[PDB]
């Protein structure tokens, strides 16, 4: 389990180890090294999704790690409350920057291993505070530079912390 500490709220969530076992351990390191700590949710579009782990305020870029394995092959549909991650064209291009579906997002699932087919990769689903997730993906948004739908006010992942619970017969 890992919790995400917003500045409006905890959204907790379970990720997928057996189903995305790149995506996740890639996921994890980012959390536990601090990296988004003081990123954003940058990208916010109502009836659609909300995007960050990439920016510090003002539109700040985080260096990233080598990119990653696109995991979503795994069979894993982009429904509401599921994390995947965000990419550029190319499908194995996936680093730091994760998004979280408020709808069912159908359109984003794998249908083949192809530029046009392989989809975004579902690696986790949140398991408390979608409330958090649905008034984030409600609030104000407009233009910064190159980019749209930035938050008027900072979306602002002020930590993560990680819960883990094992158990022994």
């Amino acid at each position: 389990m890992v919790t995400f500490h917003t500045n409006h709220g905890d959204i907790v969530i379970k990720t997928f180890d057996d189903k995305a076992p790149e995506t996740v351990k890639n996921f994890l390191d980012y959390c536990r090294e601090g990296f988004y700590n003081n990123t954003i949710f940058h990208r916010v579009i109502n009836g659609f999704m909300i995007q960050g782990g990439g920016f510090e305020p003002g539109m700040k870029q985080k260096a990233t790690k080598e990119p990653i394995k696109n995991e979503a092959n795994n069979g894993l549909k982009n429904t509401r409350g599921t994390l995947a991650m965000a990419r550029t064209q190319a499908p194995h291009s996936a680093t730091a920057q994760f998004f979280i579906n408020v709808v069912d997002n159908d359109f984003l699932n794998f249908s083949g291993e192809s530029l046009q087919g392989w989809g975004y990769c579902v690696f986790a689903e949140v398991v408390d505070g979608m409330d958090v997730v649905d008034k984030i993906k409600g609030v104000a948004t407009g233009r910064s530079g190159m980019h749209q739908d930035v938050p008027k006010e900072d979306v602002i992942i002020e930590s993560v912390t990680v819960s883990e619970h094992h158990h022994h017969h």
